[PDB]
C-alpha cells in the first residue's frame, strides 16, 4: 500500500527542474564560451535539439528499459509511453511519474555533456545517430545496472549520483568520439553557475525524499565544490603563478563531479577531502585527443569521486557506513569494478554509435 | 475548516518563483537577442517597470477583481490590499497569500509577453496607459471567467495552466498593437531556457498541489516541448533544408504553450501528437503584422492547444477523462467558444487600451 | 522530541538554493556589466574563489561560532566541521544539516556584495585577509548577534532577513574599503534578475518554514521590490527627465534591501510604503567614496528597512505586532541601536581587516 508524500513529490518535481536547467541553459552555455565562436550557433541548436531527442526517446522505450523489472543489464519494454504505470503509481514516496521526469533529466544532462563536447567537430546527422545508440545501448544499461537493481548495484557498489552513470560513462564516450575524429569567459562561468546551481538537484534529489540524506547531499556538495575550487586555484597559483576565471569554474566542475557518487554516503570532512583531491586531480588530468577536456575532468574527478566513496562512506571516516558484512576493502574491488565495467561498456558502444554515424551519413563534419 | 498543506505551501511559492523567472528576466531577454539592438535597453527597461506596474495593480484590485465572488465576467473590490484576508486564509490546500503570488505571476508574464513585443515601437507612456487598461479590462475578466468560477469555467472550459487567459489572449492583444502600429541568438536561446525551466512552475504549479496532476502536467510539459522542437525542426529541415538555433527555441516555446492548456489534463501520448502538430503549426505560422511573431506562435499554438485540449482529455486517449455527461463533441465546442470569446474579448479592450494612450500621449514612439 | 518536517526540509533545500544563485552567478552578474570591461575576469575569479573559502570556512568554524551556544556576541567551536551535529538533529522544523547550509549561503552572499564591490581596487590576496577577518569577527558575531540568540535578539530587534546581519553590515565594510583605496546593461539587469529570484529563497526561507509567514515574505517581497521600481523610476523621471535601466535594476534592489529585515513582520500595505520610501531614499543616496554605489543602497535602503519595520510591524499597521509589552516608541528605539551597532562593528572591524592585509601583502593593486 505505498503513498505518495506531497512534501517528497514537491522536493523531486523541483529537483528536476534545477537538473533540466543543467542542460537547458547550463551546459549548452558552459560550451558556449568555450568553443570558437563560429561554432556556438550550431552547437546551441545540437545540444536542444538532442535534449529533445533525449526526452522523447526517455518517454517511449527509455524508461522502461532503464527502470523496469528484467535482467541485470536492461529492464523491459512494457512501459512504452509510460503504459502500465497508473498516474497514482508510487516509486519509493513519490509518484513514479516524477521519477520518470527526474531520471530522465539526468539522461538529458549526460548527453548534454557528450553533445557539446563534440558539437564543433561531428555532423548533425552523425551525432544523432549517435545519442540515439548510445544513450540505447551504454546509458540505459549503466542506468539499470547502477540505479535499476541491476549488475553493479546487486554487487554493493556505491554511486550516490552518478560517477559512472552519468560523469565517467561520458567522459568515456567523449575520448572515443575525439580519438575517431576561450571566447567568452563570462559565459563559461555563468553556465558553470547554472551548473553549480542545478547541482542541487541531481544530488540532493538522488535521495528521493527531502530527508537527512537529502540534507547531508546538499552540504557536501557545497561544501567539495568549495574545496575543489581551493585545490584547483592553489594549484594553478603554484602551477602558472595565479588563478584564472577558467580554473576557478574548472575547479567547481572537478568537484562536484568527484563528490556526485559520494554525497550521500559520507560526512562533510570526506567532502572536503574530496573535493581537493577532485581539484587538484582535475587539474592534474587538463595538464596531462581530449575534446574540452571532457575525459580530464569527469573522467578523471569521475574516478576519484568513484574510487573515494569506497573510502568516506566508512563510519569510521565519517559516512553513513558501509552495509552489513562489507569492508572498506571490498567496498574499494567493487567500486574499481562498477569503474572499469562503465568505461568498457561505455567505451565499446561509442566505438559502435560513432562508426554506425560513420558508415551511414559521415562523421566529418562536411 | 480548510488547512494549509506545507508541502503544497513549499510546491506553489517555488512555482511562483519560476513564474517569476519567467518574466525577469526570461521574457526580457528572449526579445533582447530578437530586437535592434538599439532598442534592446528601452526594451528591458519597459518590461521591468511594466512588471512592477503589474505587481502593484494584481495587490491594489487586480486579485480582488480576478479572484473575488462576483458575476461571469468580474469578482468584486474588498479584497482591496488583500484586506479581509486573513494571513492564515486558505485557499484549496494552500494558504491565500501564496495564491495570490502565483496568480499575480502568471498576470505578469503576460503583460511581459505583450509589453516586449511592442516595446520597439511604442511610447514608453503609451505602453503604461495600455498595460493598467488591458490588464484590467482584459487579463482580469478573463482570468475570473475562466479560472475565477466565471462565464468559461461555469460551462466546462478545460485550460489548465492558461492557453486562454495568456496565450491567446496576449497574442491577440499583440497583434492589435502592430495593426494600429535577431542580433543576439546566444541571447535568445537563454531566454527560451529560463523560460522553458520557468514554465514547470506555471504548468505544474497550476495543479494547486503536488499531487499525481502536478506530476502529470511536468512530465506531459517536457515530453510536448520536445515533440515540438523536433516537429519544428524537422519541418524546418524539409522548408530550408537545415534546423536553425532560432527555429528549435521556436519549436520549444510553440510545444510548451500547445500543452499550457492540457498539460494536467491529458496522457504522455497525447503531450507528445500535441507538442509535434503545435511544432509544425507554430512554424506554419511564422511562414504566414505580427510583432516577434507573437500571435504565430503563440496565437496559433494556443488555439491548438485549447482545441486538442478538447479532445485528449478523452480516457479513451489516455486523459483525465472529460467530466461527468461531457462528450467530447460537446466539449470541442465550449473550447471553440473559450477562444472566440478570449479572440474578441482581448482584441476590443486592447483596441479601447491603445487608442487611449494613442488620445492623450500617442502611440508612435517621437 | 524534535521532528524534522519534510515539507519544511524541501522548501528550505529549495530555498538555499535560491540564496546560493545570488551569488553564483547573481552578484558576478550584476557588478560584470558595472566595472571596467578590463576588470570583470578577474572580479569574477575573485568572486568565486572567495565563495569558496566563506564555504569553508563556515564548515570549520564559522557555523559553531555564529550559531552554537555561547555569550551575547559569539557562540563556540564545538560544532567544528559539525562534529556533535547528529546527521538527524532537528533545528526549528528542519534538519539542523539545512540550517547549515541555509545559514552558510547568507553568509556567501554578504561577502559576494563587498568582494564584487571592491574586486577592481584590491589585490588578490589582500581581499582573501580581509574576508578571512571580516567574515570571522563581523559577519559571524553580528549573525550570532541577530539570529543566534544574541544581543541584538535577546533585546527584540526585528530583523527578518539580514537588513543588518548582510546589508548594513557589507555597505559599511565596503564603505571603509574606498575610504582607504557601466559597460554591459544587460549584463547588470541579468543580475538584477537572479537576485531577485534568488531573494525569495532568502526572505521567505528565513521563516524556517512553508508557512503563512514565509507565504507574507514573499508577498511582501514582491510588492516592496514593485514599489521600489515605480518610486525609483518616477524620481527619476522627475530630476533627469527620463527612466533608465540602471535606475530600474538600482530601483530593484533598494526595495529588496527595504524590504529585507520587515517582510516577515508587516501588511502589504506595509511593503508598499517600505517599496516606495526605499526606492526614493536609494535614489537620493546614489545622488549623493562609494564602490559601486553599495552604500548608496545598501546602506541607506538597509537603514530605511530596519527602522521601518519598527513602525510597521505594528498591528495597527497592519504587521503581525510587537512583542507583548513593547510599544513602536521602544521597538524604533531598539532598531537604532540595531543599526548602529551594526555599523560601528563592521566598521571597526573593516579597519582591522583591510590594515591587516594592508601591512602584511599591500591593498593597492600592484
Ligand atoms: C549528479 C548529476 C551530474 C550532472 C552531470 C553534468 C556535468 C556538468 C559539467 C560540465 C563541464 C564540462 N567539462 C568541460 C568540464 O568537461
Ligand atoms: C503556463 C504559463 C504560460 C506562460 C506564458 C509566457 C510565454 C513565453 C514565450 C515567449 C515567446 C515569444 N514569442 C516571440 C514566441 O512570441
Ligand atoms: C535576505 C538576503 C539579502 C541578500 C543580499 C544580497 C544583495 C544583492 C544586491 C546587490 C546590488 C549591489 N549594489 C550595487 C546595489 O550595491
Amino acid at each position: 500500500p505505498a503513498v505518495a508524500d506531497k512534501a517528497d513529490n514537491a522536493f523531486m518535481m523541483i529537483c528536476t527542474a534545477l537538473v533540466l536547467f543543467m542542460t537547458i541553459p547550463g551546459i549548452a552555455l558552459f560550451y558556449g564560451g568555450l568553443i570558437r565562436g563560429k561554432n556556438v550557433l550550431s552547437m546551441l541548436t545540437q545540444v536542444t535539439v538532442t535534449f529533445a531527442l533525449v526526452c522523447i526517446l526517455w518517454v517511449v522505450y527509455g524508461y522502461s528499459l532503464a527502470f523496469g523489472e528484467g535482467n541485470n543489464f536492461f529492464g523491459n519494454i512494457n512501459w512504452l509511453m509510460l503504459k502500465n504505470i497508473e498516474l497514482t503509481a508510487v516509486m519509493g514516496s513519490i509518484y513514479q511519474y516524477i521519477h520518470v521526469a527526474f531520471q530522465g533529466s539526468f539522461a538529458c544532462i549526460t548527453v548534454g555533456l557528450i553533445v557539446g563536447a563534440l558539437a564543433e567537430r561531428i555532423r548533425f546527422s552523425a551525432v544523432l545517430i549517435f545519442v540515439v545508440v548510445w544513450l540505447t545501448l551504454s546509458y540505459i544499461p549503466i542506468a539499470h545496472m547502477v540505479w535499476g537493481g541491476g549488475l553493479l548495484a546487486s554487487h554493493g557498489a556505491l554511486d550516490f549520483a552518478g560517477g559512472t552513470v552519468v560523469h565517467i560513462n561520458a567522459a568515456i564516450a567523449g575520448l572515443v568520439g575525439a580519438y575517431l575524429i576561450p571566447h567568452n569567459l563570462p559565459m563559461v562561468f555563468t553556465g558553470t553557475a547554472i551548473l553549480y546551481i542545478g547541482w542541487f538537484g541531481a544530488n540532493a534529489g538522488s535521495a528521493g525524499t527531502a530527508n537527512e540524506i537529502a540534507a547531508l547531499a546538499f552540504v557536501n556538495t557545497v561544501v567539495a565544490t568549495a574545496a575543489a575550487i581551493l585545490g584547483w586555484i592553489f594549484g594553478e597559483w603554484a602551477l602558472r603563478g595565479k588563478p584564472s576565471l577558467l580554473g576557478a569554474c574548472s575547479g567547481a566542475i572537478a568537484g562536484l563531479v568527484g563528490v556526485t557518487p559520494a554525497c550521500g554516503y559520507i560526512g562533510v570532512g570526506g567532502a572536503l577531502i574530496i573535493g581537493v583531491v577532485a581539484g587538484l586531480a582535475g587539474l592534474w588530468g587538463v595538464t596531462m585527443d581530449d575534446p574540452c577536456d571532457v575525459f580530464g575532468v569527469h573522467g578523471v574527478c569521475g574516478i576519484v569521486g568513484c574510487i573515494m566513496t569506497g573510502i568516506f562512506a566508512a563510519s569510521s571516516l565519517g559516512g553513513v557506513g558501509f552495509a552489513e558484512g562489507v569492508t572498506m576493502g571490498h567496498q574499494l574491488l567493487v567500486q574499481l569494478e562498477s569503474i572499469a565495467i562503465t568505461i568498457v561498456w561505455s567505451g565499446v558502444v561509442a566505438f559502435i554509435g560513432y562508426k554506425l554515424a560513420d558508415l551511414t551519413v559521415g562523421l566529418r563534419v562536411p
